[PDB]
């Protein structure tokens, strides 16, 4: 996973 500061969620 990576954090997405633009939306406020984790990506997988």
């Amino acid at each position: 996973k990576t954090w997405n500061p633009a939306t406020g969620k984790w990506t997988e």
